[PDB]
């Protein structure tokens, strides 16, 4: 593999798209990798994780439980709701909303937890919150994956999102059970996580949320790291491609490949 970024580089030559990378030691934000880290590219399922650490600080103030179950109808439903379409009678928690969020990408769950915590408006003022001044949500699901060329709706840049990422993981903004809550949804990913795996050297530790969107965007945050440790914050993003998803996905991998065999810098 060439080094990361020469890596990351090819990526978009092939791709004929933008690539946007960070690459952060978990522990401390050392930034190790950037490329277009300033630039703007869309979220979409990648932003769960987010809303999700916006639930878990209500949690943490009292003003919300993961028990609590929200009880919903068919009419409220969006596109691709494989756990929430299943408990229409019965409904859900709020904490099993945020696993199906984050592990299985149910779209309604998202809409939802949405709803308990200001819908996109609340969730951008959380960011704030948190000293994100860049990241913003603007629609709900499903129409925020909609990755309009230029358009800044429902956009992070991947240096806001892995300082974000690294807040709610480790900051203690979140309180200690909550934090390692929202490690284990990340550990539990159904999506990527598995496949990742089944491409990841022996000892190599991988947590993650993927997204996709029109006009080729795509994206993970993730963490990564040997001997079975979450040592860095991994976030790529690609727009305006007009590949197919088996290589987006395979550039992603690429990236990733580069990230191990240099993975000492
Ligand atoms: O010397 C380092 C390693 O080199 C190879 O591992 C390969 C592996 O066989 C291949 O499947 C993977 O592809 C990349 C798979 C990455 C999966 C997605 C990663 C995510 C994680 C972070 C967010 C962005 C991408 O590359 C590595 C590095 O060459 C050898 O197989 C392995 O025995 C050896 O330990
Ligand atoms: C998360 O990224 C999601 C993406 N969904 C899209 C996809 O390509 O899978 C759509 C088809 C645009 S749709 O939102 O299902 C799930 O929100």
């Amino acid at each position: 593999s060439p080094q990361p970024l020469e890596q990351i580089k090819l990526s978009e030559s092939q791709l004929s798209g933008r690539v946007g990378m960070i690459e952060m030691d978990l522990a401390s934000g050392r930034t190790l990798t950037a490329w277009r880290a300033d630039e703007r590219f869309p979220m979409m399922s990648t932003f769960k994780v987010v809303l999700c650490g916006a639930v878990l600080a209500r949690v943490d103030a009292g003003d919300e439980q993961l028990e609590r179950k929200i009880h919903y109808r068919q009419q409220d439903l969006v596109d691709y709701s494989p756990v929430s379409e299943k408990h229409l009678a019965d409904g859900m928690t709020v904490g099993e909303l945020c696993a199906a969020a984050i592990t299985m990408s149910d779209n309604s769950a998202a809409n939802l937890l949405l709803a308990t915590v200001g819908g996109p408006a609340g969730l951008t003022a959380f960011l704030r919150q948190i000293g994100d001044n860049v990241t913003r949500l603007d629609r709900w699901e499903t129409e925020l994956n909609e990755a309009l060329p230029g358009d800044a709706r429902d956009t992070t840049t991947p240096a806001s999102m892995a300082a974000t990422l690294r807040k709610l993981l480790t900051s203690q903004r979140l309180s200690a059970r909550s934090q390692r809550q929202l490690l284990q949804w990340m550990v539990d990913d159904r999506v990527a996580g598995p496949l990742i795996r089944s491409v990841l050297p022996a000892g190599w530790f991988i947590a993650d949320k993927t997204g996709a969107g029109e006009r080729g965007a795509r994206g993970i945050v993730a963490l990564l790291g040997p001997n079975n440790k979450a040592e860095r914050i991994v976030v790529i993003y690609l727009r305006d491609t007009p590949a197919s998803m088996a290589e987006r996905n395979q550039q992603i991998a690429g990236i990733g490949a580069a990230l191990i065999e240099h993975w000492q810098r």
